[PDB]
This record gives structure tokens, C-alpha cells and sequence, in this order.
């Protein structure tokens, strides 16, 4: 079959927001699949997919590292301003969910950056089984 | 059918040029399709394609943002040293034309950087119609 | 036929290493094909592939440029801290091998950074011949 799924959204709100930023730029993503408002990414794709996250510089320090399902830790989108970090590929389980850790030092500063999260389907698993 | 099109060129001229730079490194692009001398990109591909522009740092300030056909503004290749900015995907119309705006402040300095413009075909629209 | 090959490894050793870093994070690469311990990349893929190298900043100066088979020089993974530099595409010969040049100034400092080398197959040459 052909899952033909693509997904990508852009954030550009005006100024001071009440908290974290949602996404109003629907560029391409009918099913949505991964809500960037909560970051709860439910990926049924099953296959090989191209993921790309935009890394804010923020040289003021702190450690950003997104959790990865099945191992926790695992920085695929690593930002240092059984466990390893990867960027190109994407070892993800069917239905599993990814979550961002954003807490590595309390005494810090207050800020609200912006981030773009795109990720398009490249190839899906076409059975590929052999009894 | 199979449009099988790829296009990408590299710039590396010696030193001071009389103005903007052309491209003499033919890596892979028989049809050419998008003239990087004028930037008039006529894309007949129609489908999903992979585009990648190289961002010069130039921290000296000024705002670089490439125009996008149908809306004007629209920074897909955004560089800040209905309208939104995207990097991974590429919503382009068949025959559409992309153009860069490079004017956001007159009182500035004179310089001539270099830029690499690669972009390879990923998947094309194979009819996909259903009466 | 279907070569179905993917390859990518991650390095994260503890602290001071005796020399260059190997790779213990097997993310996806059964054949291996390109040993990152020596960098001797033997690519039989033959087709179009997506390559991505991670560039360490190292603003302390020096010139890093990976050699390219068939021409020598040719900086595909260029880092300046018949010959041209490209990043997206990948003009590689079947069986040829790529090697990194890491010597552009003797009077320098001693350091041992880390690097991630991923590269996944996109499309292979399916005969495409026409007597």
C-alpha cells in the first residue's frame, strides 16, 4: 500500500506569548500525526523517514536534549548550550512517542524562542517479510 | 513517466569579481532548469523535491530573505543577520519562479560573498488522479 | 535488484582518548562498507545517495578539507577554520574511496574532537542502460 504521508508546520506568532508557541503555518500535513503543541509524536509511518529540527543558538548555556522512546535520554535533536546521539537517520518504533527534555539547571534566565519542525516521509516498509 | 532531473552547481572564482558571481562547477544538471545567474527558477518537476541553500553568516547585520512566488516575502531561505518561513519541504507551483530580495537597509557596507546552490529531485507526481 | 543499504555510526567515548575516535553506536549499517576508523570509504552503492557530515566549529583556525577520489582536493566536506566543493549531491565512482586531509599548518594546538558520520541510500542505478 502507499501511506503517502508528509508533515511540517511553521511558527511565527507576533510578540510576547503567554507560554510555549503553537503552530499556525500549515505547510503540508493532513493527518498531523505529531502534535508540536505537546510534542507527543505518534509515528505509525514504520519505514525510513527524513527528520530535521531547527537548532536555536542560545549561547547563554543550559543543556537541551530531546528524550527518545525505548531508551529515554538518546539525543537525536541534541543541543548542548545504550545511549547515543544521531541526526540524519531515525531509529523509531511503530506507535512509540518522542518527548523533549527542557530542564538542565534551575538558576537560569526566562526566554521564549521559536522553532520550526519539518519531517517528510522518504520510504515506507513494503511488507519485506519472508516466511 | 520519469522526469529524472537533478541540478546543483558550485562557485569558487579566484578573487575580486566585477559584481555577483556565476557558477562554473557543473556537478550534475543537464537541463539546468533554474538559472542561478538571475535566480529565475522555473520548476516543472511537479511532485516532492529536496531543496538546500547554503547560508553565509555575515554577522555584520542587514536582513536577507528570498521572495517566494504567489505571496512575495515568504522566507524559505531566511537569513536575518499567509506569510511564513520553511526550510525542509518546498511548496512550489508547476512553472513557478523563485527570486531573492537582497535590500533591507541602504547605509551598509560593500562585499561579495560566495554561495553554493544544490537541489536534487526526490519524487515526482505520477498522475495520482482519480476520476 | 535492490541493494537496500543504509549506514550510520555515532561516537561518544568517555574522556581523553589515546588518539583518533572509533565508533561504538551501531545505529543502522549491516555491511558497514566505509570504516570510519580509517575513513577508507569503499562505496559500491552506484546511484544517488544522501551524505551528511557533522562540522565541528573549532574557530581556533587551521584548514580541514576531505580529499575526494579521482581529483584529490575537492572539498565535499569543506571546513575552512577541476576542483570544487559540494555538499548536497555526491559525484562518487563505483568502488572509489574517500580520504580526509587533516594537515594544513604544523605550529598549532593539540585537541581530540568527536564527529558523527551518517549517510543513507536514496536511489540506486536500476540498469538504466539502452543498447
Amino acid at each position: 500500500p502507499v501511506p503517502q504521508v508528509a508533515f511540517s508546520a511553521a511558527l511565527s506568532l507576533p510578540r510576547s506569548e503567554p507560554g510555549t508557541v503553537p503552530f499556525d503555518r500549515v505547510l503540508l500535513n493532513d493527518g498531523g500525526y505529531y502534535d508540536p503543541e505537546t510534542g507527543v509524536f505518534t509515528a505509525p509511518l514504520a519505514g525510513r523517514y527524513l527528520l530535521s529540527a531547527v537548532l536555536t543558538g542560545h549561547r547563554h548555556e543550559k543543556v537541551e536534549a530531546v528524550l527518545s522512546r525505548s531508551n529515554q535520554g538518546v539525543a537525536r535533536v541534541d543541543s548542548g548550550g545504550t545511549l547515543g546521539v544521531f541526526s540524519l537517520i531515525l531509529p523509531l518504533q511503530a506507535g512509540d512517542t518522542v518527548c523533549v527534555d527542557l530542564v538542565m539547571g534551575q538558576l537560569a534566565h526566562s526566554e521564549e524562542p521559536l522553532t520550526i519542525f519539518s519531517g517528510a516521509l522518504l520510504y515506507g516498509d513494503p511488507e519485506l517479510e519472508h516466511a
